[PDB]
C-alpha cells in the first residue's frame, strides 16, 4: 500500500521520505523484528524488490535517509547489511542490488550522487565471510605473512561503462563532500593508476599549448604598425586554425556537459572567442583588433596556469588562489570602490576652487596610488581649501591602511584552520576531473576505452577485480580464507 | 667551490689582460659575502633562525619566481604590442623593468596621452597590479599555512644535525 | 635452504624480504615457539649466525623489516632481545 502523499515525499519542509512502503518504513525506523516478521510470514509475504512511485526500492530509501552523523550512519550500515543478508536467503535468484529506479541509478550510484559518504565508504569496502560470500566487494587474495593483496570490485565503478561512480562524483554530483569521496580506497588507487597512464598525453597537450602560445607571442610582438611577411601571414593563419580548433573543442565540451572547477574552461572559451574575433576583425580591416589580440594574449598567459595540476604537488598551492579569488576579493574590491568614487568626487568637489585633481579620472588615479605606495601627500597652495584637502587625504590614507589590515587579518583567520588534507583532497578531485576528461578523448577522434583489473571467478560468477597491495603488521590471526595459494605478482 | 672558482678565474683573467675580470671579481665578492652566512651555525641558537631560510629558499621561491615570470614576460609583450602605435614602454627590457617596479612599490600608474590606446593600457596596468597584489598575498598565506605547524623541535633537530656535520 | 628468489628480495613492488632463511622467517613472523623449536632440537639445529646470499644474518633481517609504526617496533624490539638472549645460551663463544 504505497503512501504516495505529500508529507512522505522528499522535498524541503515538513517531510519524512521513507519510501512510502511499510517494509521500507520498518527498515528505516529501526524495527528489525518487524522487518523480519514482514519479510517472511505465511499470510502476506512482502517482496523486498518492490518499488514505489519514484521507482526506489528499500535500499534506495535506506540510502536517501542517511546523514553524515555517526549515530545515523551505524543504523543505515547495519540495516543495509541485514536487509542484504535476508534478501540472500529469500530470493537468491534475483540480484536485488542492481535494481534501478526511474532516474536509472543503483544504490551505489545513488549514494555517490547525493553525497552520502558514510554509506558509500561501507558499500565500497564491505566484506562478508561464511555462507554470504559472493555478495562481497572486498575479496582477499593471497596473504604472505604481513603483506596481503585485497581485490576490490569494479562493477559499475570503472569509467568504461556508460554511467559510473567516477563520472557521477566528478560531474553529476552536487555536494560539499565531492572531494572527500576520492581519497577513500579503492578510488584513490584507481585514479592514481589512470593518471600514470595519461600523464604522457597530458604533457603532450601542455607542450602543444605551449608551442601555440609561443607562436602567438611571436605574432603579437612582431605585429607591424597600423620572407618575413610570408612567415607572419603563415603565423596568422596558424593562430586562426588553433583558435577555431580550441573553440570547437570547448563548444563540444559544453555540449557534452549540458562551478569552481569549470572556471578554466570558461577562460579557454573566452580566449578562443577573443582570438577568433581578433582574426575576423583583422580580415575586415578594422583598427580595433590590436586591443582584442593583446587582451587574448594576456588571457592566454593567465590561462596557462591551468596546466600546473599535473606538476605533482604544485596544484595544492594553485587551488588555494582559486579559493582566494572567490574568497572575498570580488566583494572587497567593490568595498574599496565604494570608498574611492566617493572620496574622488569629494576631492573634485573641493578642487574646483582657487585662492591638481582636475577630473574624476585623474582624482581616482591619484587616490589609487596610495595602495601601491606611490601617491603623493604634498601640501597644496593653489587650492583655497588646503587644510580640508589635506584632512581628507589623511583620512583616506588611514582608512585604506586599516581596511587592508582588516582584510589581511580576516584572510588569516579564515585560512588558519585550513588543514592540508582539505587542499590535498581538492587537488585529487581536480586530477580526477582531468583524468575523466582526457580519457574520453579529443572531439575529432574518440579514444578506445580500456578496462582495468582482470576477470577472475570468485567462489561460477565472473567478476572484474582490481588488486591493491597492503602491508599490515598487526593482522596476525590467519583465519580468513584466501582465493589463491600462489602469490603471482604483476 | 663557486666562490673559489670565480676568484681564480678573475685572477687568471687579470693576468691575461682582459677587461672582463672586474664583473667576475665583483660577483665573487657578492657571492663571498653571501657565503659568510655559513659561519652562523656556531653562534649558539642563531642557526635555528638560519636553517629556516634554507628551507625558505627551497620552499617555493625558485618556483614562485618562475610563476611571476610567466606573468611578466606575457604582460610585457602585451604592453609592447600595444605601445608601438601613436594617436613610454619602448622595448621589452624597459617594459619589463617598468612592470617590475610595482612590486617594490615604486612604479608609476600615469594616464598616457601620446599612446592611442590609453584606456586599454591603463586597464592592463590595473589588471597587472591586482594580479600581483593578489599573488603576493596568496604566497604569504601559503607560506604562513606551511610554517604554522612547524614546531621548534624540528628546527632545533635540524640545527643539531648541521652542527654534527 | 635459502629462498634466493625474486619475491623474497628487497625491492620496490610485491616483496617481503625476511632474509630467505626459515629461522629468519619464523623470527620475522612472530612465531617465538617455532623460533625456540628451530634454534634447539636434537634432529637439525639451525645456526643463529647463518647468512643468506646478501650476507645478512637474522638480526639484519629483523632490522630491515622494521617500520616506524609503534605496533611493528614493539615486535622488532622484543624479537631482537629474545634472539640475543637465546644466542647467549647457545653459542656464547662467538659474538
Amino acid at each position: 500500500l504505497r503512501a504516495c502523499g505529500r508529507f512522505f515525499q522528499k522535498h524541503q519542509g515538513t517531510c519524512f521520505y521513507f519510501g512510502e512502503l511499510p517494509l521500507s518504513l520498518a527498515a528505516c525506523t529501526k524495527q528489525w523484528d518487524v522487518v523480519t516478521y514482514l519479510l517472511e510470514n505465511p499470510h502476506q509475504p512482502a517482496s523486498l524488490e518492490a518499488t514505489d512511485s519514484l521507482g526506489n526500492t528499500v535500499l534506495h530509501a535506506l540510502v536517501m535517509i542517511a546523514d553524515n552523523s555517526p549515530e545515523n550512519s551505524a543504523l543505515v550500515i547495519h540495516m543495509y547489511d541485514g536487509l542484504l543478508q535476508m534478501g540472500a536467503r529469500l530470493c537468491p535468484t534475483v540480484q536485488l542490488e542492481e535494481i534501478s529506479n526511474h532516474q536509472g541509478l543503483t544504490p551505489l550510484k545513488l549514494a555517490a550522487k547525493e553525497g552520502k559518504i558514510e554509506i558509500f565508504r561501507h558499500i565500497l569496502q564491505r566484506e562478508f565471510s561464511g555462507p554470504y560470500q559472493p555478495l562481497s566487494r572486498k575479496f582477499t587474495e593471497w596473504c604472505y605473512g604481513p603483506v596481503r593483496v585485497s581485490l576490490y570490485d569494479l562493477s559499475s565503478v570503472d569509467s568504461w561503462e556508460k554511467n559510473s561512480v567516477l563520472e557521477i562524483i566528478a560531474f553529476h554530483c552536487k555536494s560539499p563532500n565531492r572531494h572527500r569521496m576520492v581519497v577513500l580506497e579503492p578510488l584513490n588507487k584507481l585514479l592514481q593508476e589512470k593518471w600514470d597512464r595519461l600523464v604522457s598525453r597530458f604533457f603532450f597537450n601542455f607542450a602543444c599549448y605551449l608551442v601555440y602560445m609561443f607562436i602567438f607571442t611571436v605574432v603579437a610582438y612582431h605585429q607591424p604598425s597600423l620572407f618575413g611577411e610570408s612567415m607572419l601571414l603563415l603565423g596568422h593563419i596558424l593562430i586562426l586554425l588553433g583558435g577555431i580548433y580550441l573553440l570547437l573543442g570547448q563548444l563540444w565540451y559544453f555540449w557534452r556537459r549540458r562551478f569552481m572547477d569549470s572556471y578554466f574552461e570558461i577562460l579557454f572559451l573566452l580566449q578562443a572567442l577573443l582570438t577568433v574575433l581578433s582574426q575576423v576583425l583583422r580580415f575586415m580591416e578594422t583598427e580595433w583588433y590590436l586591443p582584442l589580440l593583446v587582451l587574448s594574449l594576456v588571457l592566454g598567459w593567465l590561462n596557462l596556469l591551468y596546466y600546473t595540476r599535473g606538476f605533482q604537488h604544485t596544484g595544492i598551492y594553485s587551488v588555494m588562489i582559486q579559493k582566494v579569488i572567490l574568497r572575498d576579493l570580488l566583494r572587497f574590491l567593490l568595498v574599496y570602490l565604494v570608498f574611492l568614487f566617493g572620496f574622488a568626487v569629494a576631492l573634485v568637489s573641493l578642487s574646483r576652487e582657487a585662492r591638481p585633481y582636475r577630473s574624476i579620472l585623474d582624482a581616482s588615479l591619484e587616490l589609487f596610488k596610495f595602495t601601491i605606495g606611490m601617491g603623493e601627500l604634498a601640501f597644496q597652495e593653489q587650492l583655497r581649501f588646503r587644510g580640508v584637502v589635506l584632512l581628507l587625504l589623511l583620512a583616506y590614507v588611514l582608512l585604506t591602511y586599516v581596511l587592508l589590515l582588516n582584510m589581511l587579518i580576516a584572510l588569516m583567520s579564515e585560512t588558519v584552520n585550513h588543514v592540508a588534507d582539505n587542499s590535498w583532497s581538492i587537488w585529487k578531485l581536480q586530477k580526477a576531473i582531468s583524468v575523466l576528461e582526457m580519457e574520453n578523448g579529443y572531439w575529432w577522434c574518440r579514444r578506445k576505452k580500456h578496462r582495468e583489473g582482470r576477470l577472475l571467478k570468485v567462489g561460477p560468477d565472473e567478476r572484474w577485480c582490481f588488486r591493491v597491495e597492503e602491508v599490515n603488521w598487526a593482522a596476525w590471526e590467519k583465519t580468513l580464507p584466501t582465493l589463491s595459494e600462489d602469490p603471482s605478482g604483476p
